[PDB]
């Protein structure tokens, strides 16, 4: 009934994939109890850094990537949820279920990737465990893993980036193409779609 209807919580930044140095590693910035509280209030005063965030809802965890001043992720993780911020919940500025894409204004302190203009097909996928996986681009929205992996290895990495050799954003990881539980290829949202959305 009306008076007791609940609201979904906010997406919460719980960590980041550190790519700044010579070693890529995942960093946690908030534990599970703090995550749950922050999702409910939508108020997150933690400092944000970096290009790739680890994000969570009450039920899922995935990645989000800043490109051109927007923190982008997948709709199948975020839905229409707000993101927690120092001043309270922030509404999505982009939502496109057809592309599986959402975005919010990038948090203060984040750094953004630049869309790739290289026209090159040797790519790198960054996972939530900070693995950097070589991917050969095979079409507008597909690339093949040079070394196939069980889907377990990729689960929770949607929203993360595919990058070119120079570290530009080429796309956002969306789905794994798997046969018998092995991912031989990935599907991604090309950066040009994000640029058109903007
Ligand atoms: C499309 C094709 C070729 C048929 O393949 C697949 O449908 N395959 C599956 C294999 C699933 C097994 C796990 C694979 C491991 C990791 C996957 C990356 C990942 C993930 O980590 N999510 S998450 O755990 O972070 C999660 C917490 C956020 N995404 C998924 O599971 C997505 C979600 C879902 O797809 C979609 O809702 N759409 C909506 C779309 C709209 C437009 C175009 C698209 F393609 C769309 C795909 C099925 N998904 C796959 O990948
Ligand atoms: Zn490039």
């Amino acid at each position: 009934h009306m008076a007791s209807m609940k609201k979904k919580g906010s997406v919460v930044i719980v960590g980041r994939i550190n790519l700044s140095g010579d070693t890529a590693y995942a960093q946690q910035t908030r534990g599970e109890e703090g995550c749950q509280e922050t999702s409910q209030t939508g108020r997150d005063k933690n400092q944000v850094e970096g290009e790739v965030q680890i994000v969570s809802t009450a039920t899922q965890t995935f990645l989000a990537t800043s490109i051109n001043g927007v923190l982008w992720t997948v709709h199948h993780g975020a839905g229409t949820r707000t993101i927690a911020s120092p001043k309270g919940p922030v509404t999505q500025m982009y939502t496109n279920v057809d592309k599986d894409l959402v975005g919010w204004q990038a948090p203060q302190g984040s750094r953004s990737l630049t869309p790739c203009t290289c026209g090159s097909s040797d790519l790198y996928l960054v996972t939530r465990h900070a693995d950097v996986i070589p991917v050969r681009r095979r079409g507008d929205s597909r690339g093949s893993l040079l070394s196939p992996r069980p889907i377990s290895y990729l689960k929770g990495s949607s929203g993360g980036p595919l990058l070119c050799p120079a570290g530009h954003a080429v796309g956002i990881f969306r789905a794994a193409v798997s046969t018998r539980g092995v991912a031989k290829a990935v599907d991604f949202i090309p950066v040009e779609s994000l640029e058109t959305t903007m």
